[PDB]
């Protein structure tokens, strides 16, 4: 199908998403940047999608419908759930685009998380399928993990939601590579999970492995533990998945291994996007998503930030020694904050 703009797609229904694409690249991602709104849109996919529970269906029935746009349709209800803190603003921003283009909330959330990732260097080539009907009921609370849940709790939650195993839990957490936290530390917003929040790379996995030495802002916040780097926040679930015997070697496997990071996250992100859906009833519009850019310099893919070395690593994978990475030159730095979006 040749769209009105001359670009070819498989299904002509996909042609409409080019207009959506142009509208959000300009009016929501500020010219296709991998910054706050891109990060917020990647996060939204997870909070929409994971709220599904076959377990619950079998007992206290409606476990939620997954990737159905419910968090936007019933936003007053769902974004008030404490694990969904801060998403009322993200939904408020996305909602006008859904309303004017007449696309379903589910497909837009899926579209905007794929586009947001195509804006981050190093991102996999992202997929996009359309076909999610609007939710008719809000997800129950209790389905989105908290940063203070136990490793056993998260493994069980993810397993229930879509039969993901604990290796796949580590893969989807790759998204904290292009991410900041606005709401855990009440004194500062935009503290990144890693030193490169606009780059999809394995620095999240290198840096959560350092011994925790400092709080970036205040201490005593529920769900936060020390990081080993100034300006960087570390949440407790990420801290302990890095060290736990079930996930420690998978955590570490990403260090210095870009192709594994990318191929695993391409896969797992599409799977989140299809929770509660039948893939065989969806239309592939991956042709609309723009090509992801390479990570631009000529550096090592993974490294130790200035002032860190192998001595700072808390070796948790017993089978494989932590790789020998270069330490970048210079004294220790402070990772800069990404201010959250206006409104
Ligand atoms: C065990 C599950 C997870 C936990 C406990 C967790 C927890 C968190 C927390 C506490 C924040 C900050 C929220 C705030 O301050 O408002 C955060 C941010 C984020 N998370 Fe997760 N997360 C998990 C899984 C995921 C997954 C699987 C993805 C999606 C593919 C994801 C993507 C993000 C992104 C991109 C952000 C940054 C949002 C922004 O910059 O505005 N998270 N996560
Ligand atoms: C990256 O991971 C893949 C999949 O486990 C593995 O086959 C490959 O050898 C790893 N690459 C490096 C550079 O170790
Ligand atoms: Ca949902
Ligand atoms: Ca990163």
């Amino acid at each position: 199908a040749t769209c009105a703009n001359g670009k070819t797609v498989g299904d002509a229904s996909c042609c409409a998403w080019f207009d959506v694409l142009d509208d959000i690249q300009a009016n929501m991602f500020h010219g296709g940047q991998c910054g706050a709104e891109a990060h917020e849109s990647i996060r939204l996919v997870f909070h929409d999608s994971i709220a599904i529970s076959p377990a619950m269906e079998a007992k206290g029935k409606f476990g939620g419908g997954g990737a159905d746009g419910s968090i936007m349709i019933f936003d007053t209800i769902e974004t008030a759930f404490h694990p969904n803190i801060g998403l009322d603003e993200v939904v408020a921003m996305q909602k006008p685009f859904v309303q004017k283009h007449g696309v379903t909330p589910g497909d837009f959330i899926a579209f905007a998380g794929a586009v947001a990732l195509s804006n981050c260097p190093g991102a996999p080539q992202m997929n996009f399928f359309t076909g999610r009907k609007p939710a008719t009921q809000p997800a129950p609370d209790g389905l989105v993990p908290e940063p203070f849940h136990t490793v056993d709790q998260i493994i069980a939650r993810v397993n229930d939601a879509g039969e993901f195993d604990e290796l796949e839990l580590v893969w989807m957490l790759s998204a904290h590579s292009v991410a900041a936290v606005n709401d855990v530390d009440p004194t500062v917003q935009g503290l990144p999970f890693d030193s490169t929040p606009g780059i999809f790379d394995s620095q999240f996995f290198v840096e959560t492995q350092f011994r925790g030495t400092l709080f970036p802002g205040s201490g005593g916040n529920q769900g936060e533990v020390e990081s080993g780097m100034a300006g960087e926040i570390r949440i407790q679930t990420d801290h302990t998945l890095a060290r736990d015997s079930r996930t420690a070697c998978e955590w570490q496997s990403f260090v210095g291994n870009q192709s594994k990071l990318v191929d695993d996250f391409q896969f797992i992100f599409l799977a989140l996007t299809q929770l509660g859906q039948d893939p065989n009833a969806m239309t592939d519009c991956s042709d609309v998503i723009p090509l992801s850019k390479p990570i631009p310099g000529n550096g090592p893919f993974s490294f130790f930030p200035p002032g860190k070395s192998h001595s700072d690593i808390e070796q948790a994978c017993a089978e494989t020694p932590f790789p020998s990475l270069v330490t970048l030159p210079g004294p220790a730095t402070s990772v800069a904050r990404i201010p959250p979006h206006k409104a």
